[PDB]
């Protein structure tokens, strides 16, 4: 509660913005000139604020659009069917009650398609609008006055919501993706260092977050394409997809780290005294990889191009040194006596897996640099100082 | 569309059941004795069917419970505050418009807690009920008639929804979890066989589904605890958690399978001519593991206890034979000349990783059998024939 508000102050301004919009609409409802029709249909404006106010501007824009589509299509269809119902003079209510079944069936069958799982809020508004207009106009045969009035109030509630959301400390969806990429770049480095230290001792959250947030990075990219130019990102078409490409290149590397963490939990493990022979090349490889990942993160955050010096030189030097050390001492990995128990053979052969995995991680590091260069070229990044 | 309906007929009965419930409520609204108050508040019953009809009975019960709690708490609070408002005779509307701000702030701050992410439908109904009751009773000063009437029509809509859902081909939430476990047991076997065949050639969906559905298996377990006894699962407290325990034991193996798939995508690979020397042992291990996983799946599906014969004898024997074959030919994994290029050394050392991973998979297979025995003991499984 209070501890969470003090930890993050971005969650105490959104609630007060919603309270302010609600108080404004309420003041306009209480302090208005009395009239017969408004009196009974005036609560339709304070209930739209509670249904259209979202955390970011892009979603607010993207979802309000779908809801409006659902509403206008349902209203037009309902009005057309209500007009057509007259022809069957003898059985008006039979046809009207036979149209609800066919529309509920079609609207429930079209929302179970696997590609429409994220759009159920647009099918619910369609069913609600269709039913309400048919069941609310049967008495007094008024179908063009029960919609034109009840739509202006919804428009006014959505206008107040959008104005308050957009002009009082806006929160943007491209600034949560630019930040998420930088956070993942540091989590992967922390996980790698923790894994190498845990293995050499006499790690989970980082790679789990960097391997499981692809959907967050696709929703934020589907919300950031609706927002107008602002701040440092001033261009009509911003290359938002290159951030997803860089994130995918980093997750491909993070799989190796997940496998190195799995190696620590394996039932079959190697004698520590044998691990302490290669104790000096794994920590150097880890330190160099973590430093490289943190330098890439820092460059991405400050939006600067890569300088001339090749950042992969020291890591490749440390990996070649690892390879040489493994080559000199390969007599500890196998047993030449049997050349032509099994638990001790597997325990011995378990160290080579860890070394080969570290080596593969290094061999993969290059794709992330290539993706970063592509991103820094598509978007005009500042020249390094 | 039609192809999906023909593929799965369970989605064509749910739609017709929602059409039947909607048509029943519509007929009961069209054909009733006219009265002043009902005429304007009678559409409140056809709109509850569209908001309370869910795929399973369990969820239907859980979500309706949480929605009723939100509605009743919001209504009681609104009525109490409306009563208290009188004291401030001079400024009634000021106090009423100043309570909306506070309630909106608290209801928006309590829904942003990380533990309440799955309950936003219960906070939206609370805010809507409070606002509607406060703003719809200011005129005429009627606060005990705007709720008692508008609640019996919601009770009638929910009663019709529950009767039609529960008595016309019900869909239960424990029969989708019992089926999901059996499907995962076969996907893991298919993935293992595909990976072992792909490596020796001159795999993804299975383990991805078996490693990413923990949330589906926890929501289905949070919906199955509300359902009454029925069919084969007849007991007051069914051991639904032992299915999740078995699923976790299988996912622990599926991690190793993911690592064996990762080995195929590695940049550094071994000459095929060297792999061909060990093909037979790897294929025997794969065949035996897949047969064991399919026998466990088949036993789980038919609810039968494990027989006397030990299922792991063959796999352990194929693994000891693998170990012996690796021991006889370890001179192909390293290079004794350098005892005291790096790409060829790494390519050579990459085969031992694959062999050690297969061995670890086998070493882990035991925990799944232990979990299965525990599950078959907690629930009364039939004696094997
Ligand atoms: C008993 C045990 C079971 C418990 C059951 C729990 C029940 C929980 C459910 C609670 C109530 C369920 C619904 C009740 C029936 C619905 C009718 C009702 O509540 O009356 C309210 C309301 C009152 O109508 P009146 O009293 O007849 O005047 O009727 C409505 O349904 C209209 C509400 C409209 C406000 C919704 C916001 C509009 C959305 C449009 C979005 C379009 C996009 C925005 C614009 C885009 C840019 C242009
Ligand atoms: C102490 C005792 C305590 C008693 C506790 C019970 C208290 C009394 C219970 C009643 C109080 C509950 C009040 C609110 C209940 C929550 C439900 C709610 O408020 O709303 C639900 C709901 C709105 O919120 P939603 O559920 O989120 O969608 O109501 C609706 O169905 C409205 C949906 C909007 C569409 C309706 C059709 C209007 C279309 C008009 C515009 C059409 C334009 C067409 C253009 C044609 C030309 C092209």
């Amino acid at each position: 509660a209070w501890e969470m508000g003090v930890s993050d102050p971005r969650k105490i301004v959104f609630s007060a913005k919603i309270g302010l919009a609600l108080t404004i609409v309420a003041l306009l409802i209480f302090y208005q000139e009395p009239n017969p029709d408004l009196s009974r249909y005036s609560v339709w404006a304070i209930l739209t604020v509670v249904v259209v106010f979202e955390f970011t501007i892009g979603a607010t824009l993207s979802k309000g659009f779908n809801r409006a589509l659902g509403t206008l299509s349902a209203g037009g269809l309902a009005l057309g069917m209500a007009e057509l119902s007259t022809l069957f003079g003898d059985w008006e209510e039979i046809f009207c009650t036979l149209s609800i079944f066919c529309i509920g069936f079609l609207a429930t069958f079209m929302k179970l398609y696997p590609s429409m799982k994220a759009y159920e809020y647009g099918f619910r508004v369609f069913l609600l609008t269709y039913c309400y207009i048919l069941i609310s106009g049967f008495r007094t045969g008024q179908f063009i006055e029960v919609a034109i009035s009840r739509f202006l109030l919804i428009a006014l509630g959505a206008g107040v919501s959008l104005g308050v959301n957009m002009f009082i400390y806006p929160i943007w969806a491209g600034e949560d993706l630019h930040n998420l990429v930088v956070k993942n770049f540091m989590n992967v480095a922390t996980s790698l260092e923790g894994c190498v230290n845990g293995y050499l001792r006499c790690v989970y959250k980082g790679y789990r977050s960097a391997v499981e947030s692809t959907s967050q990075e696709e929703s934020l990219m589907s919300f950031a394409i609706w927002e107008p130019p602002h701040g440092p990102y001033k261009s009509f078409n911003y290359p938002w997809k290159n951030y997803v490409k860089l994130s995918g290149a980093l997750k491909h590397c993070a799989f190796t780290v997940m496998a190195l963490h799995g190696c620590i939990l394996s039932e079959i493990q190697a004698p520590e005294e044998r691990r302490q022979v290669f104790r000096q090349e794994l920590q150097r490889v880890g330190v160099e990889g973590a430093k490289l990942l943190r330098e890439l993160g820092e460059k991405v955050k400050k939006m600067e191009k890569l300088g001339p010096v090749d950042l992969l030189f020291e890591v490749h030097l440390a990996a070649e040194e690892l390879q040489h050390k493994i080559d000199k001492k390969s007599y500890l990995l196998v047993n030449s006596e049997c050349w032509e128990k099994t638990y001790e053979s597997a325990s011995a052969l378990s160290l080579a897996t860890f070394a080969s995995l570290l080596i593969e991680f290094v061999a993969r590091l290059q794709n992330v640099v290539d993706a970063f260069k592509e991103l820094s070229q598509k978007a005009n990044f500042k020249e390094p100082e």
